[PDB]
């Protein structure tokens, strides 16, 4: 069973979701990425639940040396594309996990837990309603406060029954619980059986197993405290992971929408170097603006922006020029502050073959700015924003040069 | 075995950092932080291997080890800036040495040997030209790109007029080794592999700081014959062109580094806000970025203090055990307006609050261009200032007190 064991699954598409990319674009990305990095792409593509800042920190994907010239534009495009695959797949994970969590226990399984818990409260002379805890375990509308309360409640019952939670947990290795889920934080399960079974549930979440969650009270048909209390710790701790997963994916969606504006901006610099890509760059811009201004209550759909970015970057690759957005922007800035003109350099600028429809007022316009640290005190660093409207003239001048 | 002139990669005890740039603790911090598979590329880029600044930028693909994943998006730009400064310092030294080797490749007697062999060529061709002018020009750096291409073409036509089919000869030669140590050199068509071999050792010796003078065929074989002298002239001319381009590259690199210090300071500000007890170290980083951009002095910019400050700062960021993701953080701050400073993987609360958290927060206004509309002819961006993180950071401080 590859979907619940400790194995790393990778399908035919490098774990890209189906119906997000063309076969060609899937092949393009696989061929462009360093071979040593393909496993990390497949893992991040999988939707492995994680915070958005962990995704960003783990996204250290290199292109092959032969793509060095476009590395500063192609790597951001690919990293965005992976983040989109992560979001699409992770959304399927979240929905599937939510269903598994809500249906792990049917009426008869809730009754078995609640009966066993009645037995516990009685033996301990406790006034608590066993129905309450069994309902909470099924409840995703649960504060971080109540969660840790219920967990602490379960720990006491365990200790009161003579279970050395401490000793038992210090002898167990929980590392397996988070191999496929970076948002999950494991309670102190008190048996290796439990750890092993719940680790298979967590693996199955990420690897899209179709089986329901295994729980010990169901598997053994047992009302006994060891089975039902660990089971409740599992179900509560999955509910908390799910709440955090939902919030991570919302924050990832917002990041991708904002980053869409930033990527369009650095892809503009590359468009100015290869102005025959105008119609391709226009689509990159319209799809970025569509994401940022979308009104749909529907989720944002990043597939058209990604497709546009990749069809653009393939023509940039064909131009055989160095795309260095920061360098180019810094050179434009230096020149403007008045050979310096980067567009006079063949390694930078690829002159279009017909000029009427590509440069001059036919140049797609985006305002270029750069901010600079212009004063510093012991309390503030002042930045000044510089506008570089001069781009069209410099490009004009590099066209002229080639004549 | 002459390592300074063959095709071997020299790497000193400092990963090719120049001396008197970085403390020893900082050199060791960087060697230990970088993925081992990338140390070779760090040493090669540190060496100053002549290249255009855009080539340095495209090649700066340097990964930190996995144990530093949390700070990767701040530490890597810092390491990459530091390598680019090593590259400027060392390449500035290469340029000065290459300039001296080019200006002195031929002494008086060697100039006489070439002018004599050249007068023979001119006599046998019934040409009026002064052999002195061409020999003077191969030792002159004050040549337009125009006069250069013209002297090459003159040599090329002497070669055909002597029966030398320049095309047949040069097409089958291997010029690979000419550029292994110099990405600015643009080879002429040489006439023999013997020429290419010796000229490749000259170019190797430039980047690897051989103290030998250039080898030329006319000098080594004490020959006046046209192959020797005409191939030598092509070489001295073409290395003269590389030096001119190399000086232009270092000027452009110096200016990128000064402007980029302003971007690095903006990246590192996001991390200061996550770890506000770093205020006095961050303030130094910013003061040093400001000095670089605002210095009136004539003497060259000196990046060593900015680097040391960035490195001292990032060490404290590593210690705080938080994820530094400047674009994520800025997007989240832009989005509000969930608070990233409430997340303990993001924000490290200081112990003394009066000196760090509220109005004691060092201020840098965060500014962001945003795409707001587009047409078939444009993508409209407008610029927006972000609220102060003071209230957001403040909010994070409350949440960790109760």
């Amino acid at each position: 069973d590859p979907r619940r064991d400790t194995s790393l699954m990778i399908n035919e598409r490098c774990n890209f979701p189906h119906n997000m990319l063309s076969e060609e674009n899937i092949n393009f990305i696989q061929d462009a990425v360093c071979n040593g990095d393909l496993g990390a792409v497949a893992a991040l593509n999988s939707g492995l639940p994680m915070a958005p800042y962990m995704l960003e920190a783990l996204l250290a994907v290199r292109v092959k040396h032969r793509l060095t010239k476009v590395r500063q534009t192609l790597e951001p495009v690919i990293c965005y594309t992976i983040s989109v695959a992560h979001l699409i797949n992770g959304t399927r994970i979240l929905r599937s996990a939510t269903a598994k969590h809500a249906t792990a226990w049917g009426p008869n399984d809730k009754h078995r837990a609640e009966s066993g818990l009645r037995r516990i409260y009685r033996a301990l002379n406790l006034e608590d309603n066993p129905f309450d805890l069994v309902e909470a375990v099924g409840d995703l509308d649960l504060s971080q406060g109540a969660y840790e309360g219920y967990v602490r409640h379960i720990y006491s019952l365990m200790k009161s029954l003579g279970h050395d939670v401490g000793h038992l947990s210090r002898s167990l290795d929980y590392s397996t619980m988070t191999v496929f889920n970076y948002l999950y934080e494991s309670p102190l399960f008190t048996s290796q059986e439990a750890v092993t079974m719940y680790s298979r549930n967590l693996a199955g979440i990420t690897k899209m197993s179709r089986e329901p969650f295994e729980t010990l009270s169901v598997v053994h048909r047992s009302k006994e405290p060891p089975e039902i209390l660990n089971d409740m710790l599992f179900l509560l701790s999955v509910g908390r992971m799910i709440v955090l997963h939902q919030e991570s994916l919302r924050a990832l969606r917002k990041n991708l929408i904002l980053t869409a504006s930033a990527l369009c901006s650095i892809l503009y610099t590359a468009y100015t170097q290869v102005p025959e890509t105008k119609s391709l760059f226009r689509e990159v811009a319209h799809e970025a603006h569509a994401l940022l201004s979308s009104r749909s209550p529907d989720t944002p759909n990043f597939r058209p922006f990604v497709a546009c970015m990749l069809q653009f970057i393939k023509q940039i690759i064909a131009a055989d020029v160095y795309t260095c957005p920061r360098y180019l922007t810094n050179q434009i800035l230096a020149v403007t502050a008045r050979m310096n003109n980067p567009y006079n350099d063949q390694n930078i600028f690829k002159c279009p073959r017909s000029l009427v429809h590509y440069v001059g007022d036919a140049l797609f316009k985006k305002t270029m700015t750069q901010e600079l640290l212009v004063s510093c005190t012991d309390q503030e660093a002042t930045y000044q924003t510089y506008e570089l409207p001069s781009v069209s003239e410099l490009v004009g001048e590099g066209v002229a040069k080639r004549a």
